[PDB]
């Protein structure tokens, strides 16, 4: 079982290296924990396809054997926040796979199996704490607005609903209160979305 583990970790590290290099090529840089873009123009089809092959490979391996993906995300702390921040720069066609990676890391595998109808619990809790530590208020607000209200597709909205629910369930009291206050501040803008 170890041999599969080393293969999975090596392949995932290579894929994340490739993704980071691809984003570097177009002026999008992750310096310490913030992703910054120099150009306000959208990406091109070839860049999206080269992103999507790597992301599809990562999503497949994470959906098959979630434990190794969670262990990777634990070892490298600049992965989940990087994916969350990069999901804002890419078009609506690549959002589902990024949300799937986030959900497999955070929501869990058995919850996804149940929706399709004990170590992973501590892994999910640790990953949720790491995400809460890295992410600030503006990024969470932007994630909620972009994937719960502004998205035209309903599958993406359901994915965001599940991800937010499982992020809330695994946090502490103070972060739960912060998230509830963020959503109650977002609420007055409801008529803009119907």
């Amino acid at each position: 079982e170890k041999y599969r583990q080393l293969r999975d970790l090596h392949t995932l590290d290579s894929h994340v290296r490739g993704i980071k290099k691809l984003l570097e090529e177009q002026g999008i840089f992750l310096r310490a924990s913030v992703v910054t873009a120099s150009s306000g123009s959208a990406l091109q089809y070839d860049t999206l396809i080269s992103l999507m092959e790597h992301l599809k490979a990562c999503a497949e391996i994470a959906a098959q054997r979630t434990i190794n993906w969670q262990k990777f995300c634990i070892k490298d702390d600049s992965v989940l926040y990087f994916l969350l921040q990069v999901s804002f720069l890419v078009d609506e066609g690549v959002s589902p796979v990024l949300l799937q990676l986030l959900s497999c890391a955070l929501c869990g595998s058995k919850v996804l199996a149940a929706l399709a109808a004990s170590q992973e619990d501590q892994l999910c809790t640790a990953l949720v704490n790491q995400l809460n530590k890295f992410a600030d208020k503006e990024t969470l607000i932007q994630f909620l607005r972009c994937f719960l209200l502004e998205s035209n597709s309903s599958s993406v909205r359901w994915q965001a609903h599940c991800l937010t629910l499982h992020i809330y369930r695994n946090s502490s009291k103070s972060q739960q209160e912060l998230l509830l206050d963020l959503m109650w501040s977002i609420w007055p803008e409801l008529p803009a979305y119907g």
